[PDB]
């Protein structure tokens, strides 16, 4: 109605989903960068990967090196997940969806967002692990045997480009309400509302974009770009799962611990 | 911290929703005759179990096939489960090992809680919903299935006397696998802290959900003894199965939960 109540609805959409984002994911960008700029235990080659388990109490040890750093970045993809799970339910109009598509967005969008923000840990040289109290270089992760040493490689090539946006906490937080209300993943019920809902949350991710980053001409379709690039990654990564539990022996053991790790 | 405690239980709630399909309140609608669909079939006796496999979407003799599907049952049970304690808060960052022995010894405490909600004076609600078996039939089993749903039956009586909703339950079951007392955890204290919140939160639930049940929560909290009770005596009968019976192919899952530590 009034003059300029657009765009402080919009920015009263940006501001929410920030609180929320701080509530839900207590390793934040900033927090990241700061750690990442100058301390760390890093982990730069298998001697100081034994050293590292003391220094740091990971919660994943029940075998080979590979093995168990894939299975440490597993764990941590669960807490993830529930992370996520906790943001969503703060976007608006997602707790109103259907039940069954809230577990559809949720099912086929968790892991571009895991993506996204462990770009927020990544500089070209390696990742933050352990809620920050570890660094583990690329060249360690590269040198792990076929097929591990791939595993984290397009991660950190995807991350240098889109580090190189710049964008912080607050455009993050609009970008990843944004990937979550996917009105196009295969068997949602009722897309017309996940698409409005979406479209909303566009209009304010690009509202935030313009206001943050003037400088950066086209920011908003640079980022579209990423979210369609974000897609090839997930699909080159559900390739490397399949890989893993057929040409790498290590099945039917432990059935419980297979249940956690489903999906 | 009294909000915190209310969306702690809108999280379970939903939570649970997501992860059963087949609710009390649906099961109760079931039972009393609610629905838009026929009603299920009822197995009473040797021939109506016959009937039952072409009225209902292995082992030949009726008192092995009973247990059998009990036993795919349970399997089905434990992965609804397990991604319902994925969503407790706090349950993902415990230490693997111990979330792995918290499902161990916490599944059959809640899958006989659940059953409950299945089940009347009369029998129990099976295959989704498509079928009711009578609790006389399941007492008229040759031994050592003689009365082996008796103590689920006496339990659930009893435990539905107490008139809990599923938002009710939801917080429940989060406190029955958030139990610190679990054998073989390597670090308690992070479970007891998680369960002490549920139990705020089941405090408050069943305070305001239920303002005329003078202590539910207590009585709530004693039926336990009722769960544990079902748990051990069902163990106890699995070691006289394994005498009375030839070769018992049990699936994985069942197998791990009951390999003695
Ligand atoms: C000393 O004990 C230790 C043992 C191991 C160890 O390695 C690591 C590495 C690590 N990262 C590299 C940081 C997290 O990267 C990730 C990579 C891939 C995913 C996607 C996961 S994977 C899958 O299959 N499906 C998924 O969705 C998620 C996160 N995080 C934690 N531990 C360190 C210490
Ligand atoms: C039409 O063909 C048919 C074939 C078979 C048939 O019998 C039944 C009975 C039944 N209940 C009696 C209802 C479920 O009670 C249960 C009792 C015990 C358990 C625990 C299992 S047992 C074990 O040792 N460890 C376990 O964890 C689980 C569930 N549920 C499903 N099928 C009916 C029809």
């Amino acid at each position: 109605s009034a003059m300029g109540s657009e765009s402080a609805d919009l920015r009263a959409l940006a501001k929410h989903l920030y609180d929320s984002y701080i509530k839900s994911f207590p390793l934040t960008k900033a927090k990241a960068r700061a750690i990442l700029t100058g301390s760390p235990f890093v982990i730069y080659d298998m001697n100081s990967l034994m050293m590292g388990e003391d220094k740091i109490k990971f919660k994943h040890i029940t075998k080979e090196v590979a093995i168990r750093i894939f299975q440490g970045c597993q764990f941590r993809s669960v807490e993830a997940v529930q992370e996520i799970t906790e943001y969503a339910k703060s976007i608006p109009g997602f707790v109103n969806l259907d039940l069954n598509d809230q577990v559809t967005l949720l099912k086929y969008g968790v892991h571009e967002i895991i993506y996204t923000m462990l770009a927020s840990l990544m500089n070209k040289d390696g990742v933050l692990i352990s809620e920050g109290q570890g660094f583990m270089t690329r060249e360690f992760l590269k040198s792990l045997r076929k097929p591990f040493g791939d595993f984290m490689e397009p991660k950190f090539e995807f991350a240098v480009k889109f580090n190189a946006l710049e964008l912080d906490d607050s455009d993050l937080a609009i970008f990843i309400a944004v990937i979550i209300l996917s009105g196009d993943r295969p068997g949602l019920l009722n897309v017309k509302p996940i698409e409005d809902i979406q479209d909303n949350l566009l209009q304010a991710l690009e509202l935030q974009l313009k206001l943050n980053h003037p400088e950066s001409s086209q920011l908003f379709a640079k980022l579209l770009q990423k979210m369609t690039d974000l897609r090839q990654i997930v699909t080159e990564h559900v390739q490397l799962l399949q890989v893993i539990k057929k040409t790498e022996t290590d099945m039917s053991l432990h059935p419980l611990l297979q249940e956690i790790y489903k999906d």
